[PDB]
C-alpha cells in the first residue's frame, strides 16, 4: 500500500516483461500511470519528505503533483491509442493518432521533469522524478521500434533514438548523483542517525535505484528483444537498533562497519546461534555464518563469529537454504533499562521461506511482532507472501558493545530475488549476468556500484605475464542446441586488449576503446559494449586483462540467442564494410594509395571466412570485388614479377643463392621471398632489379615497401642519383628493432630521360652470417607530385649527380688511354696473339692495377650490377686474362708463377706460397736451409733466358740458379711500397736437361714468377 | 673395398643395431677387428696422408699399426669370450674369463689411443684413433651393462662408469678438434684447393664424424634398450670440378657459396634441366629445384634459377622422389680447352634411384662415367647398389662463371639414408629426431653442427611474450597403444624455462639448469637433457623457448617407449625423495627447521598424485611419512587455532568483521583466511593472537611466517619489547611489490618471566579501502638461540622496556590520583548515587580529560588490545559515563546537551549541531536571526537553576532567556584555545510553564549545554 509496494511491483515487471509491445505499455497504466491519484503523488513525496525531515516549498511542489498528473492523463490517451493502433495496424486514423499522441507525450514530458528536478527539492522529488523518466524513455523507446510503423520518418526516428541514449545517461546520472548527497546529508554520529541514515538507503534503493538499473534495457539496438536484469544489491534492516525508542552516541560509523564491505555474491547456508543470558534474559549473544558461492559451484565457506559464544541454552544451527531462502524474519526485541546496567538485544526471531507450497517456519527461540515485511515487503500481492516475496536473506552479520550496557544487535542482509541462486542462461531472451556472480576473482576487486548498476562491480587490475587479472562466471545452459554471442558491458580510461574466453576455448581477443576519463566518480555513459564475432552453444565464462598497464571494470555478461542467418549477416556487413575501405570512391575504380598490398591480403582473409551455406550470393560478389582490388594493386604495382615466378630467368630479379620460395605463409598468402646469410662478407644474398625509366614519371616521389615478417640485417637499397639504405631488424610476432612488419622506403625522380636510362635500383643485401629475412608483397609505387622543399632537393640532387658524371667522364679518357696503351705495350701488336718477348710479370700486373683503377665498371653497394664503366672495363681486363694465359704457356718451367702452389716444384726444407695481391701467388723462402727445385728439359744449342721476379727481405742475397751436370751453372742474385725487382740472364744449355734451384742465404726472399724462355725472334 | 666402404658399413651396423649384447660385440669383430690385418690399418692412414699430403712419421706409423694389431688379437679374445659366457652364463671359469679379458682389453686401450694421438700427426691418425675410441666406449659399455654378471663389484663398475662418460666427451671433443684443425690446414684459394678440401670433408665425415656422432649412444643408463640415431649433415660431390685436369684461380670461396648454407631437412623433389649450346656442344646450362618439407607435412617450395636458362633443346623435368630417392649420379664431362674460349661443364647425367626392386633410371641427355658411387659408395655389399645405397641426392646448386671461360658445374647434396623423408616413431626402441627434421622454425636459427651431432642444430632466440622461439616437428605413431616419454638434448648457457608440447597439449614447463659456458665454441659435454614426468600416446612435437633473456640450442627429441610400472615407478622416487628431504635425520624424527608449513602442503601434493593402480602399498607408507611430517609442523608451531577453526571463540584468534575463511584454494590445500579493506581507517580489519611467555624460551629468536597468496596494504606486527612492523604487498602468480608469496619476520626474546607475562602479539591488519590479503600455513616457531650481536641488542631491548616501565608506573600514579579525585569531586560521594548539585558539564568534561591522559589503557598499534593500564583506566571511564547519564536524568530540559541533534527544540532559522570532541555535542547559532526554544514544565513555588555552558565567537552577546506569560524574564548573557564559559541564575516559575530561548545579538554563539535543575538540597 505504500511508495515502497508500488516501486517494486514496477520491478517486478521490468525485471519479468521488458520488451518493446503492447504488453509494455499496458503494463504501466496498470501498474502506475492509469490508477495513480494525485493522494498517490502526494504519498510518494512523504515518503522522502518525513525522511529527510524537511518537506518540499508549496508552489514546487503543487506544481510537481498537477504536472504528474497531467502526465496520468495523458499517457492514459497513448496507452489508449496504442492498443487499438496494435489491434489494426494499417488503419491510417489510427496512425495519425499514434503520431499526435506520441508528440504531445513528449511535450508534456520534456516540460514536466525539469519541474521534478527544482532546485533545492531535488532530493525529494527524485523518486517522482524517477517515474517521469522511465516513462519518458519508454515513449521514446516505443517510437524508435514502431515509429516508422506509424508514418514517422526516419530523420525524426533517428532525433528521437539519439535523445533516447542521450537521455538513459542523463536521467541516471541525475538521479544517482542526487540520491548520493541525499544520503550523505542525512549520515551522523549515532545510532538515531544510521537509522534514518539506512532507512533513507534502503527506501530509495527499493523507489529510485532499482528503477534507474534498468534504464540500459531501453535501448532497442542493443537490446531488440526481451532482455532480463539481475539486481544483486543488499538491503539492510536491524531490529534492535530500528525500534530502539532512543539512541547510542557515537556508533554509527560502528554500525555501518558491520555490514560486509564488496564481495562475490553467495548464498546464505546457515546461521548457528548463541544463547546467552542476563539477569534471566535469555538473549542471541552471538552466532555463526555458513555461505556458499553462486551456483554452489564452490565448497561452503565461514565467517569469525560474530558477536559472542553464549551458553545459556544449546545453540541452534538454523539452516537457510531451504524452499527458496529465507524471506521474513519476525524478531522480539528486548530492552531492559533499569532506573538509576542496560540491555538492547533480540530474545527471538522466526525466519520464514519462500515457497510455492509450505514449509514450517524455523523459529530461534519465540516469534515476535518487528516483521521485516514492513520494510522489506512483497513484489506480488496476488499471492500470499511466502510466494511473492521480493527479497530472500543474505547474510546475518552483527553490531556489538560487551561487558555499561549490551549491544547485541543482529544485521540482516536482504538481497533481491532476481539474483538467482545460479546463472540460468535462457534461450529466447538475452540474459544479463553480473560479473559479481562470479566465483574466481584473480588479481581484482569487487568494489561498491555507483547505485545505476543493480549492484557491485568487479575491477580487473593490471599486469607482467603471470598476473593477468580475471573473473570467472559458472554458468547454466538449459537449451544445449542454442547459439549465443556473448556480449560484455565494461569500463576503462584507455583502449585495453581483453580476453575473454567460455569454457576452455578463448572467443574474443581484441583492443576494445576507452568510454571513460576516470573510473572514481562513475557515470553512465561510462560504460559501453564488446561482442564476440561468432556465436556458440564449455560451462564457465571469463574475461582476462592482458594489459600490462591499465585496469579495466567489468558490469556484466550478456548472452544472445541468434540464428545462423543472424550469423552470417553479421560477420557480411563486417568485411563488406573493409572491401569497401580499399577504394578512393563510390565506383571501386582506384586504390586508396595508402592501403599497402598486404592489406588488401588481409581483407581477403576476412572474405573467405563468410559462410558458403548462407551468403553464397553476397560472398562471391565481395569476392570479386576484393579480386578486383588486388589486380589494381598488381597495375599500380611497378615490379616486374611480384611473385617471384622468375628470379633469374635478367630482365627481372636479380638473385643469388640462400634465397628460397614459398608459396605462403602463417603471415604470407602469395609467393614469398627468404634469405639466409652468408660465410663471407664479399659474397652476399642478394636480390634485386632495375625499374625502367619509361615506367617512372618525371619530378615525383616513389615508394617502396612491402611486408617482413622477420628479419636480421637486412640491408636494403634505393638507387638513383645516390643510393639510400636502411638496415632493417625486424621480430617476428605470434598470434635498432622495427616494431613494425611493414617498411616503406621513398625516393624521388627528378627529369626523366630515356637516354641516360637512370631507372631505379631497388637491392636487398644480406652480408653476415647470422641473418635472415623473410618478406613479400613488395610494392614499388608511385605516390605523389614533388613540390616546395622536396622539388628543390631533388634539383640539387639530379645537378650534383650531372657534375659527378662529366667528372667521371673526364677523368675516364685520361686513365682507360693509360691502361690500354699499358695494355697494349704487352703485346707484339699483332692483334693479342702474343706477349713481346721482354714483358714481364710485373709490367703485366702493373697494367692490370692500371686497368683496375677505373671508378664504375661495378655499383658500390653490389658489384654484379654494372656500371657506367662496365662495358670498357671488361674488355681491357681479358686482355690481361689472355696475357697471363701467355704468360704461362710459353714459360718452358712448369708452375713457375706459384700459381698451383708447389706442384712440379721439388723443396727440401719448409717452405710456403701465399696470395697476396688479387690471384698473385708468391714463394716465400723463409730460411735459407730450404730448396725448391725443378728439373727442366731443354733444347742443346738453342739459347734461353732466364727471368726471375722477386725481391728480398732483410740481410743477405736469394738466388735462383741453373746448371747441368758440371761446368755451366750461371746466377741470379737478389739483396738489398711492396714492389718487386726482374733481372735476367741468357743461358745456353750443352745438354737435354737443366736444373732451377731457388735459395737464399739468410733473411726471406719472395719470388713472384721464374720464367725460362727461347730466343726465338 | 676402401676405408670408407668399410666405414660406411660400421655406421649402418651402428644405426641399426644399436643394443648391449653378443650381437653387438660380435658386429665388431665381423666388421673391423676380427678380419683386418695390418694392411688394412696401413690402408687407413694412407687414406688421409695421402689427401693431406704428408705421411706420418715411421717410428710413430709403425708403432700405431702394431697397436692396432695388438688390439684385433686382444678383442678377437674378449669376443670369444663373451660369446661362450653368453651361451652358460653362470660358468665361474667364463665369467673369470670375461672379468680378466676385460681387464686386458681396458689395459691394451688406454695405453694404445695416446699412440693414435701423437703430437704433430693427430690428423693423418685420426679415423683409426676414432676406431680405436669406438671400441674403448664399447667395453666400457659392456661391463657396465653386464659388470655385475661376471662378478665384478659395484665400485668398479660405477667407476668404469663414470670412466664410459668421462670419455664419450674426451674422445668427441678430440675427433671433433683434430677435424676442424686438419680442414682449415687444408682449405686454398683455387678449385683445385676446394677439391682436396671438400674430399677431405667428405671423406672424414664419412670415415669419423659419423662414428662420433654415434658415441653418445654408449650412455647405458640414458639408453638401455636399443636406440636409432639418424644423421642429417650433408655431403656434396662435383664432377666437373672433381676430374677437371686444371685449376681456376681465386675460386674456392665461390665453390664454397654455392652450398646451401644451415637448413631445416627437405626432400629433394624434382630437377628441371636446361640445354644451352656452345660451338654445337650441347650442355646442362641451368636447373631448377622443387622441394618439400619433411614428411611432406608442408607445400612443396623452390629457388631461384641455378645457372642460366638455356633452350638449345626442350628442357627437361627429372623427377627425384620415386623409389627412394636418387642414389646415384653418372656423368659425362666436357673439356673444350683449344690451344690459343674455354669450356667446363656437363653434357649429360644419368640419374638412378633406389628401389627394393628395379626402376629405369632417369636420362638426363646421355651417361658417362664420372660415377657418384666412387665418392658415395653404399653401405650394403650383400646386395645391388640400388638395395644397398648409403645415400639419397638431397640437392643439386650450381657454381657459375658466364660470360673469358664457361663454367656450369652443379653441386651434388647427398644426405645420408638414415634421415627419413618421414619422422618416423618406433615403438621397440628410444628413437631419435634431430630438431632440425622439424617443420615450423619461429624465432631462431638453424646453425652449422660442431660435427659431433650427425648434422645441424636448432637455435631458439631469447624473446617480449608474443615473440617465443618455437621449433616444430612432425611425427608419425605406427603404434597407437605405445607410451612414450620424451627426452630432449639441448644445450644453454643459463638456467631455462622451457615448455615441450605435445599435439595441442603442454607436457613440460619448467626450468632446466645450464650445460655449457659459452654456446660458440659447443663441446661434447655442453649437451644435455630433460625429460616429461608421464608418458603418452596430438601428432607434431614442439619446444617453447619462454625466456626473455637467453637462448638456446635443441639438438633432438627423444621418444621412450615405457609401461605403465615404469611410470609409476620414476613418479615414485621422485615423491621418495621429496618427503625425506623434509627431516633433519634418518629417522625422520624432526623437521628441518627451513622447511616451512606450506613447503610440507607442496610435497603431500605430489604424494597424491602417485597412481593407486601400481603404487598402493609404497604409496601408502608414503602418505604416512608426509602425514607425520605434517604433524610435527603443527608440534612446532605455537600459534593456537592454527586453521582458524574458533576465531573469537579470547585465548585464540582475535578477529575483526571483514574476514573469510574458506577450506581451500588454487594456493591452500588447508583452511585458509581472506582479509578485505576498511571503510574508516580506525576501524581495521585485524586478526590478532597472543602468544604465552609459557611457551617461549629465554634468549631466543623466534619466527613469524605463513604464505600470502597475494596482499595489498597488509600490515605485520610483531609486539614484546617493542613492535616490528612490515607494510606487505604481493601480487598474485597464475600458474615495495614483494617478489616472493613467502613471508617471515623475527624476534627475540630475553628473559622470560611468567609473572610480567609480555608474550608475544601477532597481529595482521588492513586499515585502508583498495586494501586485502590471502594468507594461511602460518606457523610462529622457534628458530635458534641467540648469540653475539643480537643478544646485546635483546638485553639492551628489554632493559629499555623495563626502564620505560618504572617510568610509566610512576606518571600512572600521579594521573590517577588526580584523575580519580577529579572523578569523585563529581559526586555527592555516596556512591555513585548522586552529582553535586553545583557540578557542570565542563567538569564533567574536565575530569573525562583527566582519565584520557591515561597512556598504555590501550595498545597503540591495535587498540582493543588491553594495555597495562586498562583494568584501571575502564572503571574510571564507567564513572565518567555514569556521571553524563547522572548529568541528564536531572535536566529538567529535554535534550539540553545537543546530543540528540536538535529534538525537543523548535527551531526559527538556520542553526547546527555538531559534534566537536568525543560525542560531545554543541549547538551553533551563526545568525542573529535563528531562534531555539522550548517550553518547559516547572512546579510554581518551586526554585530552580538555569545553568548554561556556552561561548561566544565575535562581536555582541549571546543569550539563554526564561520566561513565562508576562512579567518573569530573566536571563544568561555571554560576550567578549577551545574552552567553555558556566553562568547560572536562579529562577521561581509563578507558573507551571517556562519558556527557555536561545539567541543572539551577531557574530557566533556555540553552546555545549542547557541545565534546567530543582534546588533540592
Ligand atoms: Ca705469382
Ligand atoms: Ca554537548
Ligand atoms: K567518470
Ligand atoms: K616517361
Ligand atoms: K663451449
Ligand atoms: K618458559
Amino acid at each position: 500500500y505504500t511508495p515502497i509496494d508500488i516501486s517494486l511491483s514496477l520491478t517486478q515487471f521490468l525485471l519479468s516483461e521488458f520488451v518493446p509491445g503492447a504488453g509494455f505499455v499496458l503494463g504501466l497504466v496498470d501498474i502506475i500511470w492509469g490508477i495513480f491519484g494525485p493522494s498517490q503523488w502526494d504519498a510518494f513525496l512523504v515518503q522522502i519528505e518525513q525522511l529527510i525531515n524537511q518537506r518540499i516549498e508549496e508552489f514546487a511542489r503543487n506544481q510537481a503533483i498537477s504536472r504528474l498528473e497531467g502526465l496520468s492523463n495523458l499517457y492514459q490517451i497513448y496507452a489508449e491509442s496504442f492498443r487499438e493502433w496494435e489491434a489494426d495496424p494499417t488503419n491510417p486514423a489510427l496512425r495519425e493518432e499514434m503520431r499526435i499522441q506520441f508528440n504531445d507525450m513528449n511535450s508534456a514530458l520534456t516540460t514536466a521533469i525539469p519541474l521534478l528536478a527544482v532546485q533545492n527539492y531535488q532530493v525529494p522529488l527524485l523518486s517522482v522524478y524517477v517515474q517521469a523518466a522511465n516513462l519518458h524513455l519508454s515513449v521514446l523507446r516505443d517510437v524508435s521500434v514502431f515509429g516508422q510503423r506509424w508514418g514517422f520518418d526516419a530523420a525524426t526516428i533517428n532525433s528521437r533514438y539519439n535523445d533516447l541514449t542521450r537521455l538513459i545517461g542523463n536521467y541516471t546520472d541525475y538521479a544517482v548523483r542526487w540520491y548520493n548527497t541525499g544520503l550523505e546529508r542525512v549520515w551522523g554520529p549515532d545510532s538515531r542517525d544510521w537509522v534514518r541514515y539506512n532507512q533513507f538507503r534502503r527506501e530509495l534503493t527499493l523507489t529510485v535505484l532499482d528503477i534507474v538499473a534498468l534504464f540500459p534495457n531501453y535501448d532497442s539496438r542493443r537490446y531488440p528483444i526481451r532482455t532480463v536484469s539481475q539486481l544483486t544489491r543488499e538491503i539492510y534492516t536491524n531490529p534492535v537498533l530500528e525500534n530502539f525508542d532512543g539512541s547510542f552516541r557515537g556508533s554509527a560509523q560502528g554500525i555501518e562497519r558491520s555490514i560486509r564491505s564488496p564481495h562475490l555474491m553467495d548464498i546464505l547456508n546457515s546461521i548457528t546461534i548463541y544463547t546467552d543470558a542476563h539477569r534471566g534474559y535469555y538473549y542471541w549473544s552471538g552466532h555463526q555464518i555458513m555461505a556458499s558461492p553462486v551456483g554452489f559451484s564452490g565448497p561452503e565457506f565461514t565467517f569469525p563469529l560474530y558477536g559472542t559464544m553464549g551458553n545459556a541454552a544449546p545453540q541452534q544451527r538454523i539452516v537457510a537454504q531451504l524452499g527458496q531462502g529465507v524471506y521474513r524474519t519476525l524478531s522480539s526485541t528486548l530492552y531492559r533499562r533499569p532506573f538509576n546496567q542496560q540491555l538492547s538485544v533480540l530474545d527471538g526471531t522466526e525466519f520464514a521461506y519462500g515457497t510455492s507450497s509450505n514449509l514450517p517456519s524455523a523459529v530461534y527461540r519465540k516469534s515476535g511482532t518487528v516483521d521485516s515485511l514492513d520494510e522489506i515487503p512483497p513484489q506480488n500481492n496476488n499471492v500470499p507472501p511466502r510466494q511473492g516475496f521480493s527479497h530472500r536473506l543474505s547474510h546475518v552479520s552483527m553490531f556489538r558493545s560487551g561487558f555499561v550496557s549490551i549491544i547485541r544487535a543482529p544485521m540482516f542482509s536482504w538481497i533481491h530475488r532476481s539474483a538467482e541462486v545460479n546463472n540460468i542462461i535462457a534461450s529466447d531472451s538475452i540474459t544479463q549476468i553480473p560479473a559479481v556472480k562470479g566465483n574466481f576473482l584473480f588479481n581484482g576487486s569487487v568494489i561498491s556500484g555507483p547505485g545505476f548498476t543493480g549492484g557491485d562491480l568487479v575491477r580487473l587490475n593490471s599486469s607482467n605475464i603471470q598476473n593477468r587479472g580475471y573473473i570467472e562466471v559458472p554458468i547454466h545452459f538449459p537449451s544445449t542446441s542454442t547459439r549465443y554471442r556473448v556480449r560484455v558491458r565494461y569500463a576503462s580510461v584507455t583502449p585495453i586488449h581483453l580476453n575473454v574466453n567460455w569454457g576452455n576455448s578463448s572467443i574474443f581477443s581484441n583492443t576494445v576503446p576507452a568510454t571513460a576519463t576516470s573510473l572514481d566518480n562513475l557515470q553512465s555513459s561510462d560504460f559501453g559494449y564488446f561482442e564476440s564475432a561468432n556465436a556458440f552453444t564449455g560451462n564457465i565464462v571469463g574475461v582476462r586483462n592482458f594489459s600490462g598497464t591499465a585496469g579495466v571494470i567489468i558490469d556484466r555478461f550478456e548472452f544472445i540467442p541468434v540464428t545462423a542467418t543472424l550469423e552470417a549477416e553479421y560477420n557480411l556487413e563486417r568485411a563488406q564494410k573493409a572491401v569497401n575501405a580499399l577504394f578512393t570512391s563510390t565506383n571501386q575504380l582506384g586504390l586508396k594509395t595508402n592501403v599497402t598490398d598486404y592489406h588488401i591480403d588481409q581483407v581477403s582473409n576476412l572474405v573467405t571466412y563468410l559462410s558458403d551455406e548462407f551468403s553464397l550470393d553476397e560472398k562471391r560478389e565481395l569476392s570479386e570485388k576484393v579480386k578486383h582490388a588486388k589486380r589494381l594493386s598488381d597495375e599500380r604495382n611497378l615490379l616486374q614479377d611480384s611473385n617471384f615466378k622468375d628470379i633469374n630467368r635478367e630482365r627481372g630479379w636479380g638473385g643469388s643463392t640462400g634465397i628460397t620460395i614459398q608459396g605462403g605463409d602463417d603471415v604470407f598468402k602469395e609467393n614469398y621471398v627468404t634469405l639466409s646469410g652468408t660465410f663471407d662478407e664479399s659474397y652476399p644474398t642478394y636480390l634485386y632489379q632495375k625499374i625502367d625509366e619509361s615506367k617512372l614519371k618525371a619530378f615525383t616521389r616513389y615508394q617502396l615497401r612491402g611486408y617482413i615478417e622477420d628479419s636480421q640485417d637486412l640491408e636494403i637499397y634505393l638507387i638513383r642519383y645516390n643510393a639510400k639504405h636502411e638496415t632493417v631488424n625486424v621480430p617476428g610476432t605470434g598470434s635498432s628493432a622495427h616494431h613494425s612488419h611493414h617498411f616503406s622506403l621513398d625516393i624521388d625522380v627528378g627529369s626523366t630521360d630515356l637516354n641516360e636510362d637512370l631507372g631505379v635500383w631497388v637491392i636487398f643485401k644480406i652480408k653476415t652470417q647470422d641473418g635472415h629475412a623473410r618478406l613479400g608483397n613488395l610494392e614499388f609505387l608511385e605516390e605523389k607530385p614533388l613540390v616546395g622543399e622536396a622539388l628543390a632537393r631533388v634539383k640539387r640532387a639530379e645537378k650534383k649527380w650531372r657534375d659527378k658524371r662529366e667528372k667521371l667522364e673526364w677523368e675516364t679518357n685520361i686513365v682507360y688511354k693509360e691502361a690500354k696503351e699499358s695494355v697494349d705495350a704487352l703485346f707484339v701488336n699483332s692483334q693479342y696473339d702474343q706477349l713481346q718477348a721482354d714483358t714481364n710479370i710485373a709490367m703485366i700486373h702493373a697494367a692490370d692495377k692500371r686497368v683496375h683503377s677505373i671508378r664504375e665498371a661495378y655499383l658500390p653497394e653490389l658489384s654484379v650490377i654494372p656500371g657506367v664503366n662496365a662495358a670498357i672495363f671488361e674488355e681491357l681486363e681479358g686482355r690481361i686474362f689472355t696475357a697471363f694465359s701467355l704468360y704461362d704457356a710459353r714459360n718452358v718451367i712448369k708452375n713457375g708463377d706459384f700459381n698451383n702452389g708447389l706442384s712440379s716444384w721439388n723443396v727440401k726444407g719448409h717452405v710456403d706460397v701465399e696470395e697476396q695481391n688479387n690471384q698473385r701467388s708468391v714463394l716465400v723462402v723463409p730460411e735459407w736451409e730450404a730448396e725448391v727445385s725443378q728439373e727442366v728439359r731443354v733444347s742443346p744449342g738453342r739459347g734461353y733466358i732466364l727471368r726471375v721476379t722477386a725481391y728480398k727481405e732483410g740481410y743477405g742475397e736469394g738466388s735462383v740458379t741453373i746448371h747441368e751436370i758440371e761446368n755451366n751453372t750461371d746466377e741470379l742474385k737478389f739483396s738489398n711500397p711492396v714492389g718487386y725487382v726482374t733481372k735476367e740472364l741468357e743461358y745456353f744449355p750443352e745438354t737435354d736437361k737443366v736444373w732451377i734451384e731457388i735459395g737464399e742465404t739468410e733473411g726471406t726472399f719472395i719470388v713472384d714468377s721464374v720464367e725460362l724462355l727461347l730466343m726465338e725472334e
